[PDB]
């Protein structure tokens, strides 16, 4: 006897495709790589439990090509089943909300997730890929487990890998509306004289080198081609945050003068990332632990500030 199920096929899980299944044959023999809520059920055969449910499927014809972009703003042919795998790990992960924000409980090396699903929380930013947005309305809910596994999709990171927060928020604010951001900055070399630029997007918000908002507007040292030392400085910047980014080194948060920041302990090969939030207090915040103090030194990596729009009064 011929025996059949009803299935949905997906590649956005909101346009659903109807299929009819032979419950003889397995899932990839019929669709080609399939999953069901992450899980991989390309060798499995059709139970009956399954009528009625969604699958995800790889974009294999012109329809699911279209709505796979439209979705996810990729054409990589691996997303979705990285999306997938991840995915399967991540729907098993913790979500505490601590102090009001959504975080993670450790696991899996996903204190740098930590981090920047706190930190996104914490800025002015919204996401060009309807995946994104839908995730990340989510998260922010306390459902953080499509979001999570997006980033490491988008990030070409597989659950278990190190992963740089500064990297991570480069390819968030990637996929991000930017491009109202601008920042002008000016160099001056004793022997070559003066160059300003201009950056927009996310260059206009992202600078590497110090931590300091305040010091980038007074000017830091960096070389120049004749071999002398330039002085480089803020001229005008218009966005609604900086990130300022440095080699973890020993650094002192002063609470209210930052938004949020991330320290770093370890070594280049291994490490664990916690999150500092400057609120009525200084509360950090190492997935689901929280401990407050009034002052804070340690090797800080990223420093997040608040901003609209500034203009230097240098000459
Ligand atoms: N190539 C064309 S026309 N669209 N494909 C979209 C697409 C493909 C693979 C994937 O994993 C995610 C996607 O958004
Ligand atoms: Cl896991
Ligand atoms: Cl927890
Ligand atoms: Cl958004
Ligand atoms: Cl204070
Ligand atoms: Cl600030
Ligand atoms: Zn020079």
């Amino acid at each position: 006897e011929v025996r059949t199920i009803k299935v949905f096929t997906t590649v956005d899980n909101i346009n659903l495709h109807t299929q009819v299944v032979d419950m003889s044959m397995t899932y990839g023999q019929q669709f080609g790589p399939t999953y069901l809520d992450g899980a991989d059920v390309t060798k499995i055969k059709p139970h009956n439990s399954h009528e009625g449910k969604t699958f995800y499927v790889l974009p294999n014809d012109d329809t699911l090509r279209v709505e796979a972009f439209e979705y996810y703003h990729t054409t990589d042919p691996s997303f979705l089943g990285r999306y997938m795998s991840a995915l399967n790990h991540t729907k098993k992960w913790k979500y505490p909300q601590v102090n009001g924000l959504t975080s993670i409980k450790w696991a899996d090396n996903n204190c740098y997730l930590a981090t920047a699903l706190l930190t996104l929380q914490q800025i002015e930013l919204k996401f060009n890929p309807p995946a994104l947005q839908d995730a990340y309305y989510r998260a922010r809910a306390g459902e953080a487990a499509n979001f999570c596994a997006l980033i490491l999709a988008y990030c070409n990171k597989t659950v278990g890998e190190l992963g740089d927060v500064r990297e991570t928020m480069s390819y968030l604010f990637q996929h991000a509306n930017l491009d109202s951001c601008k920042r002008v900055l000016n160099v001056v070399c004793k022997t070559c004289g003066q160059q300003q630029t201009t950056l927009k997007g996310v260059e206009a918000v992202m600078y590497m080198g110090t931590l300091s908002y305040e010091q980038f507007k007074k000017g830091v040292q960096i070389p120049c081609t004749c071999g002398k030392q330039a002085t480089k400085y803020l001229v005008q910047q218009e966005s609604p945050f900086v990130m300022m980014s440095a080699p973890p080194a020993q650094y002192e948060l002063k609470h209210g003068t930052f938004t949020c920041a991330s320290e770093y302990t370890g070594n280049y090969q291994c490490g664990h990332y916690k999150h500092i939030t400057s609120k009525e207090t200084l509360y950090c915040i190492d997935g689901a632990l929280l401990t407050k103090s009034s002052e804070y030194k340690g090797p800080i990596t990223d420093v997040f500030y608040k901003e609209n729009s500034y203009t230097t009064t240098i000459k």
